[PDB]
């Protein structure tokens, strides 16, 4: 039977695997044991599949006697399938729920394709460096869960219950936590009473009652999805003073810092893989392919036209054709024609005038005829096949073929695909050829087409992952999202396309918590067995985001690096060609230092001044001080300019200072129409913070760097804008005037949807309510191109995109209402737009920033030998010294010191800290009195033990050596906050019990990997304090502008501008901007800031709803773009600062080995000094790590022979000093040289390396 196992038997089994995957898609999970005929057949087909994968595992089992992971998966799948079938037939715990193993069968499609197995291994092998970040995330989640347990435990269980009973939550359809008259949170007021006893904001799922519930809430907040909801619930529960310190800090630490770490590690790994695969020379094949194609058409056209110069009438037939295409006039004429085609395509809109629809149909045919004629003219003058040779010419040929195909229909339906004339806009991308960077865009496309095979493999593995998780979700939650609620969920797992859409939505991370809550309630509620189903959503989110990162960052980084290398090589070749061609043919106190400062302080004070204004109250005593305080502030800057204007006559920042001061001074007057002009020059007062530039060195540097980066990435921005415009045109064709709906679902026209109709509260037939029928459009529609660009932008931001998707799926016909699930196949448009724009273009932009930062800097060309290990080795050897030990004396201190400095004591206290953390982690809601007393006494016992440790280590280490390790002063401050915590506990303040949790960081700061990673990234963050000052300034400026513009809108609890979210205070405006930067409901806030809102009663006819502004669109879009750009800039700057650690190659010698050697050497020296023992070398050569020193070889051997053979410094037997022997060890480890090269190293170290300050007098020999 070992004969038929290598023939296409293995392809027969592969086809069997594909038909057990197209039978798990056809399956429809019906609610409550329902079925149909297709399922009745699929059972028998699965029986046949089970028979086949059994006698095929038997042959391999009785052929080779289960070791490989894939064959083990085969075996387990087969056995559980047989077990499930047998148990199902016998019973004809849940029986049918054991069929979830059948979704592992598609995982075998990569075991039969090694080409997919290699990319799977490449994706998997990048997980190992991220395990440290995973551990850090776990620790942060645990710490914040315990803090939330200690802060908000069981404080969100009271809602308004009305003053007639406790029937059910008579506070809107979305009840919120409240507080009593003795509380600080939200007050119900009017005919309501804040009565204790209530499930929770999300049916009791979102709260800090338990440690598991707190951990789930913390994870959901860290994923940045629905964290403002939790923050606002906490604000309503306990108050609006100190939950922002919790939630904002959690968001900053666990979402931005962690993302920075992940991006840095992934970029370092990708760079290492690139530098390892470049040695093979894969770039050469791409390099040699471009020049072979450049000379191809350059020689074929030479052959072509030489035939026409002749020796039938081609002399008067061919010269003009090739002299018109290359005339530079045909180029511009074709560009103008394409511009006209774009003009007529983009002029289409809903309810257009009847003349426009005729103009744009006549012009379409005319331009189609013209472009076909031009294509035919070019088709023969440059060879029929040589015309096909070119890249963009293939695009033109395909566009013409498709246009001719779709313009002759004129009888069939759905003419939306006829608008492939929009891809003709890609042909005008030759406008880059006239300008620069055309060799940077076309090189990118060439690299993409060269690597399309790996691109397809990477995109297919992601599709397989999505298919597997969609099948698993269809099995788990299929036909279960059917509860008694009146509204029907749209994101369900009922079908295969619906499951695919739901899994894609969860992968994008938008409203994934809603699907998680739906899945949790489908299995009961917040209970131990029911709520374990959230593991599916957690794993799906984490793994999908990780896979998307590893795919779309690898593609972008590799392709962009290849394109940049191609461009650099091409530039070098052009330089060499044009050089060799030329090498032959030719042959007043304002200039002070303290003043300046004092006035950059005033500038800071002036910036602080206008942030403290009152946005809403026009007249208030606080503004009396501030309004008259700016008067004296403006005088100082007015005096500053006059004192300077005499010195000279002008730069570009004195212009800005003048534009500030003159505007302020004229604004002091104005009078007359003090409504419009004042409201412009009052918001023009946001330029004062910008005066810190040119007055604070470093701010100017970072601003100039950001401007250079903008100028570099403008090409990618332009290409993304072009693609967005094309997709907007396609969407306008698809959904023009189709996204209208009526409040009454029974009317499908505007004329019908008129008058009143009866609604029922919660669908209770006994409670009818009259409401008016209204013909409404979608929030973001596709009526015209401008209305579609913004809808696509909001889709790309992953904000409210499922709502638009499910609104577009129902649309069927212009001017008519929706139909449930009319065109589910239209979701491919949104999927493709998200993949191309929100996933590929964004990662291309980030990789472009990374590459343009990497090719800057390191290209300083430090070509004074000394490659990228030895400079660091030499500087470390120069900057080194023996360390201290402090070995107790008093012969009594030694005993306690030995006790406290052992490893067993350290491990014992680590276990004690773990036990204390576990004790803190089980403070549930509704605990009994015995539990509380036991917890109190256990906390007392732990704090006593830790005081005992502290006393032991003041003695052992003395009161000077204790407060020397910074881990000790932090420990000292922690426990003293626990001793006096018990003092105030028996007779409150919640701040003092948070010190116990903070002690868990000692466990985190014990592994050499996480410690080094965190330390290096923190140092890189500290070393760049202005890249974050840029974000701070942007936030401040936009907060002030929002306060001035939208600061008067009313706080309506049913609108997105309310008590928790508003512009009425600088902290509140900053919090709103932070929430928008996270991207929570920024589109909803923008729509709530549009003009026509009744607003603040405390500001003072014809003004019914006169406030608001149409500036909101630009405000909220520009803020999003600028915030994303600046955050990416900061991330890449930190990554490039820390890039040395991210690409380390730990196998080779590194500074960590030097640190270990120093820590081994430290104990043998009583002081720093530099005096050693001659016999100490015996243990020195044995204690060194073999990669750093020598292995398990005998001491008195060639190791000692070479140690003594080297010319040591002319010292005594043991008076040689530490840096000398360190340099000797580093030079013997690597970069070895023959005798007589000492002077070469001596002269080299004083040229490129830092100054020695004549401190190497004894190190010369
Ligand atoms: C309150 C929070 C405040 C905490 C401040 C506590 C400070 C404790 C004292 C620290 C002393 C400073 C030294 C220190 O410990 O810093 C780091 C680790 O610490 C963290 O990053 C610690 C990272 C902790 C971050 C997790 C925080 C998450 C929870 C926050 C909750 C906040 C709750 C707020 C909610 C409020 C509710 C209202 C270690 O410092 P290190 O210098 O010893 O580590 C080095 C480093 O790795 C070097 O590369 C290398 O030596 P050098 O080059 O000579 O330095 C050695 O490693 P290699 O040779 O392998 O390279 C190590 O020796
Ligand atoms: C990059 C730079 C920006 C990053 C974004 C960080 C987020 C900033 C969050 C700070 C504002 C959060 C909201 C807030 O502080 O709430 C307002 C609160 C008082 O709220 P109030 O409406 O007066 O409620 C009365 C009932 N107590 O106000 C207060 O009482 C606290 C205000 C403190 C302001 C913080 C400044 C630090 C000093
Ligand atoms: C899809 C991959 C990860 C393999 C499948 C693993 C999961 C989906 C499988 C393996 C173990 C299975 C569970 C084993 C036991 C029980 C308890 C029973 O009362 C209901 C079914 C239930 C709850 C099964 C549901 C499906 C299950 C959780
Ligand atoms: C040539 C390309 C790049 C740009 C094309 C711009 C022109 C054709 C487009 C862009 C925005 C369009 C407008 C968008 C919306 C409106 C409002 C309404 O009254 C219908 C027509 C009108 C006024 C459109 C007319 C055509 C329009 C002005
Ligand atoms: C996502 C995959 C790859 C890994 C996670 C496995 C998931 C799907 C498995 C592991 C544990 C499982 C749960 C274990 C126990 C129960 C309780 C039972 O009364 C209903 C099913 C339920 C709630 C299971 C649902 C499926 C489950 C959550
Ligand atoms: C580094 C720089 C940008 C920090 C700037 C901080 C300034 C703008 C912040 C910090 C503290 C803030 C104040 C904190 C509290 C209040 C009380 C509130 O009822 C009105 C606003 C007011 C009076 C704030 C005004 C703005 C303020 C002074
Ligand atoms: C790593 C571990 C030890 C951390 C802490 C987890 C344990 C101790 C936590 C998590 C889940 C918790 C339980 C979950 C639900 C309830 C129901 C409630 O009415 C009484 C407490 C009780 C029974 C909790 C007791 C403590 C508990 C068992
Ligand atoms: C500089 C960041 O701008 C964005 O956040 C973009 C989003 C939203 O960010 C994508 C988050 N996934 N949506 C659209 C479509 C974009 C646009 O209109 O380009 C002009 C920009 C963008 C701009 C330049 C380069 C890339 C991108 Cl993605
Ligand atoms: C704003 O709040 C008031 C207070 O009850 C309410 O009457 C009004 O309807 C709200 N505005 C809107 C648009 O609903
Ligand atoms: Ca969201």
């Amino acid at each position: 039977i070992s004969i038929v196992e290598w023939k296409p038997f293995e392809i027969i089994i592969l086809l069997t695997i594909f038909a057990n995957c197209v039978a798990l898609a056809i399956y429809i999970p019906f609610p409550e044991d329902d079925s149909n005929a297709t399922n009745s057949n699929l059972e028998r087909v699965e029986y046949l599949f089970l028979i086949i994968f059994t006698v095929e595992a038997f042959l391999k089992v009785i052929a080779y006697g289960l070791r490989n992971g894939w064959n083990l998966l085969d075996f387990i799948i087969v056995v559980v399938g047989l077990f499930s079938a047998i148990l199902e037939q016998a019973t004809k715990f849940d029986v049918k729920a054991l069929r979830a193993f059948r979704v592992l069968r598609p995982l075998r499609l990569v075991s039969g394709v090694p080409s997919l197995q290699v990319v799977l291994n490449s994706i998997i092998k990048a997980m190992v460096p991220l395990l440290h970040i995973a551990l850090l995330v776990l620790f942060v989640i645990i710490i914040y869960a315990i803090i939330g347990l200690e802060l908000f435990m069981g404080k969100m269980h009271k809602t308004c219950y009305n003053q007639e009973g406790i029937a059910d939550v008579p506070a809107e359809d979305d009840p919120s936590p409240c507080a009593l008259e003795t509380g600080h949170g939200r007050q119900c007021q009017n005919g309501t009473v804040c009565k204790p006893g209530w499930d929770g904001p999300k049916h009791g799922i979102t709260n800090f009652d338990n440690f598991a519930f707190a951990m789930l809430t913390v994870f959901q907040c860290i994923t940045m999805e629905g964290w403002t909801d939790v923050l606002y619930w906490v604000n309503d529960a306990v108050g609006r003073d100190w939950p922002w310190i919790y939630f904002v800090t959690l968001i900053i630490i666990g979402s931005f810092f962690v993302l920075n770490l992940v991006l840095g590690v992934l970029s370092g790994e990708f760079s290492k893989e690139r530098e390892k695969a470049k040695a093979r020379g894969d770039f050469q094949k791409l390099r040699e392919k471009q020049q072979l194609e450049e000379d191809l058409k350059g020689y074929l056209d030479w052959i072509t036209q030489a035939e026409d110069i002749d020796p039938r009438w081609n002399r008067f037939c061919r010269r003009k054709c090739r002299a018109a295409v290359k005339s530079n006039v045909f180029y511009w004429l074709v560009i103008f024609l394409v511009f006209l085609n774009t003009l007529t395509i983009a002029s289409e809109h809903y309810n257009q005038p009847n003349w426009l629809t005729e103009v744009q149909d006549t012009a379409n045919k005319a331009l189609l005829a013209l472009f076909t004629a031009e294509m035919l003219l070019k088709m023969y003058s440059l060879g029929l096949q040589a015309y096909f040779v070119s890249l963009f010419n293939r695009f033109d040929c395909f566009v013409v073929c498709g246009g001719i195909l779709e313009t002759i229909l004129v009888e069939t339906k759905i003419m939306s695909p006829l608008g492939i004339s929009v891809l003709r806009c890609v042909r005008l991308l030759r406008i880059f050829k006239i300008t620069r960077y055309w060799n940077s865009l076309s090189n990118l496309v060439a690299s993409l087409l060269n690597s399309v095979r790996s691109i397809a493999s990477l995109l297919l593995l992601l599709f397989l992952f999505i298919i597997i998780f969609s099948l698993l979700g269809m099995q788990l939650f299929g036909g279960k999202f059917n509860f008694d609620e009146m509204q029907t969920r749209r994101s369900t797992f009922d079908n295969f396309p619906q499951s695919l859409l739901t899994v894609f939505q969860i992968l994008t991370g938008e409203d994934w918590n809603s699907v998680m809550y739906d899945g949790i309630m489908a299995y009961g509620g917040p209970s131990f067995p029911g709520m374990l189903v959230c593991i599916y959503f957690i794993i799906l989110f984490i793994c999908g985001n990780y896979i998307l990162l590893n795919v779309f960052l690898a593609i972008a980084v590799d392709n962009l690096a290849d394109a940049e290398s191609l461009t650099s090589a091409q530039k070098e070749e052009e330089e060499e060609k044009e050089r060799k061609k030329l090498a032959r043919t030719a042959s007043r106190i304002v200039n002070d230092t303290i003043f300046t400062n004092l006035i950059l302080f005033f500038i800071l004070l002036s910036s602080i001044s206008l942030a403290a204004e009152d946005p809403v109250q026009h007249t208030s005593f606080r503004n009396h001080i501030l309004g008259n305080a700016d008067y004296v502030f403006t005088s100082i800057f007015t005096l500053e300019i006059i004192l300077k204007m005499t010195a000279y006559g002008r730069n570009y920042f004195n212009i800005l200072d003048l534009l500030v001061v003159s505007v302020s001074l004229i604004s002091f007057g104005i009078q007359s129409s003090a409504i419009n002009v004042v409201k412009i020059l009052r918001v023009l007062r946001v330029l004062r913070p910008l005066r810190a530039i040119n007055r604070a060195k470093g701010l100017k540097h970072v601003v100039q760097c950001v401007f250079v980066a903008i100028r570099t990435i403008g090409n990618i921005v332009i290409v993304t804008t072009l693609l967005q415009f094309m997709f907007a045109c396609i969407g306008v064709q698809l959904f023009k005037g189709k996204l209208y709906t009526c409040s009454d679902s029974s009317k499908q026209t505007e004329a019908e949807c008129k008058g009143n109709y009866i609604t029922y509260k919660d669908g209770e037939v006994d409670h009818p309510i009259i409401q008016p029928r209204s013909w409404e459009n979608s929030k973001f529609d596709f009526d015209n191109v401008l209305a579609a660009m913004m809808a696509l932008f909001t889709v790309s931001t992953f904000e409210g995109w499922p709502e638009l998707l499910y609104r577009s799926i129902d649309s069927h016909t212009e001017d008519k209402g929706p139909i449930y699930n009319y065109r589910v196949e239209i979701s491919i448009f949104f999927i493709i737009y998200i993949i191309i724009i929100a996933f590929f273009m964004m990662n291309i932009f980030v990789g472009f920033v990374i590459v343009t930062f990497q090719e800057q800097g390191e290209q300083e060309y430090k070509n004074c030998e000394l490659d990228k290990n030895q400079r660091q080795c030499v500087e470390y050897a120069l900057k080194a010294r023996p360390l201290r030990r402090y070995i107790p004396k008093n012969q009594h201190q030694y005993k306690v010191w030995y006790v406290v400095n052992s490893t067993y004591f350290e491990y014992l206290m680590f276990v004690l800290i773990l036990l204390n953390t576990i004790c803190l982690a089980m403070q549930h809601y509704g605990q009994s009195c015995l539990f509380k007393i036991a917890m109190n006494i256990l906390n007392m016992l732990f704090t006593g033990l830790f005081t005992v440790e502290m006393i032991l280590k003041l003695i052992a280490f003395k009161p000077k050596g204790y407060f020397s390790d910074p881990w000790n002063v932090f420990d000292f401050l922690i426990v003293i906050g626990s001793i006096i915590d018990v003092i105030l506990s028996e007779t409150s303040i919640t701040f003092f019990r948070l010190f116990r949790v903070m002690r868990l960081v000692k466990l985190l700061s014990r592994g050499e990997g996480i410690r080094t990673l965190l330390w290096t990234f923190i140092k890189s963050f500290q070393a760049l304090p202005y890249v974050a000052l840029l974000i701070v300034m942007l936030f401040f400026i936009y907060a002030v502008i929002g306060m001035q513009v939208f600061g008067k809108i009313a706080l309506n609890d049913t609108t997105e501008i309310n008590r928790n979210n508003n512009f009425q205070t600088f902290p509140q405006a900053v919090l709103l901007l932070f929430r928008c930067a996270t991207g929570e409901a920024w589109q909803d806030i923008m729509l709530a800031c549009m003009p026509g809102k009744k607003c603040a009663p405390e500001s003072e006819t014809e003004g019914e709803t006169p406030c608001g502004s149409s500036f909101a669109v630009f405000y909220f879009i520009s803020f999003y773009m600028l915030c994303a750009f600046l955050i990416i800039n900061l991330f890449v700057a930190v990554i490039m600062d820390n890039f040395d650690y991210l690409t380390r190659d730990w196998s080779i010698l590194g500074p960590h080995h030097l640190d270990e050697f120093k820590r081994i050497w430290a104990e043998y020296d009583p002081e720093a000094k530099g005096r050693i023992k001659h016999l100490d070398v015996v243990t020195l050569l044995r204690r060194i790590q073999p990669p750093l020193g020598f292995g398990k070889l005998c001491p008195h051997r060639v190791a000692c022979k070479r140690l003594v053979s080297m010319n040591m410094p002319l010292n005594s037997d043991g008076t040689v000093m530490f840096n000398a022997t360190l340099f000797a060890l580093v030079r013997t480890a690597l970069r070895i040289k023959t005798e007589g090269n000492l002077e070469q190293a001596n002269e080299e170290l004083r040229a490129i390396i830092k100054k020695i300050w004549k401190r190497t007098s004894m190190k010369l020999l």
